[PDB]
């Protein structure tokens, strides 16, 4: 059973700005997703301090970057807190309505697209490089779900039929044809060093056969 939802007006407006605005500095999408992963990892780490059983779904707190040139996908995986179905539907746990309003006002006052993460809506920067985004998530309190959107004002949510993940979030970026540089090992290493050099969790960049 696949449920189809309309994005709230503000989110459709934010996604349209990301997709339609001429802005060459697209590489910042990666630090925004890594920042989201780091925040999710902090959340499960903090909860686990008072309830160690919260890590029964996996003790390792890490971030993996997985390029796949055959499928033209770049996947960001973390073993963070994950999201319940309700939080996935509610703009992937973000304050997207108020954050978009504040971000739009900031853009009128001299801010630029790279500041998106400052407003709590950095996830949507995925649309700088992806024509489609699939988010697989598993929270300790809910089942595994797959969220997906190619923008156009709608997203879908279904229970995930894929392999059980334990706990956390996988963001699968189905890259635009002209954005394949983000599948290159040297390019990913360069961006991680430039924008995400010192973070609280290990980042492993997978290589390809
Ligand atoms: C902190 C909520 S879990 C989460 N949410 C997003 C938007 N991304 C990631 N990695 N994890
Ligand atoms: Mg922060």
């Amino acid at each position: 059973e696949v449920e189809t939802f309309a994005f709230q007006a503000e989110i459709a407006q934010l996604m349209s700005l990301i997709i339609n605005t001429f802005y060459s500095n697209k590489e910042i999408f990666l630090r925004e997703l890594i920042s989201n992963s780091s925040d999710a990892l902090d959340k499960i780490r903090y909860e686990s301090l008072t309830d160690p059983s919260k890590l029964d779904s996996g003790k390792e707190l890490h971030i993996n970057l997985i390029p796949n040139k055959q499928d033209r996908t770049l996947t960001i995986v973390d073993t963070g807190i994950g999201m319940t179905k309700a939080d996935l539907i509610n703009n992937l746990g973000t304050i997207a309505k108020s954050g978009t309003k504040a971000f739009m006002e900031a853009l009128q006052a001299g801010a630029d697209i790279s500041m998106i993460g400052q407003f709590g809506v950095g996830f949507y920067s995925a649309y700088l490089v992806a024509e489609k985004v699939t988010v697989i998530t598993k929270h300790n309190d809910d089942e595994q779900y797959a969220w997906e959107s190619s923008a156009g004002g709608s997203f879908t949510v279904r229970t995930d039929t894929g392999e059980p993940m334990g706990r956390g979030t996988k963001v699968i970026l189905h890259l635009k044809e002209d954005q394949t540089e983000y599948l290159e090992e040297r390019r990913i290493k360069e961006i991680v060093k430039k924008h995400s050099q010192f973070i609280g969790y290990p980042i492993t960049l997978f290589v390809e056969k």
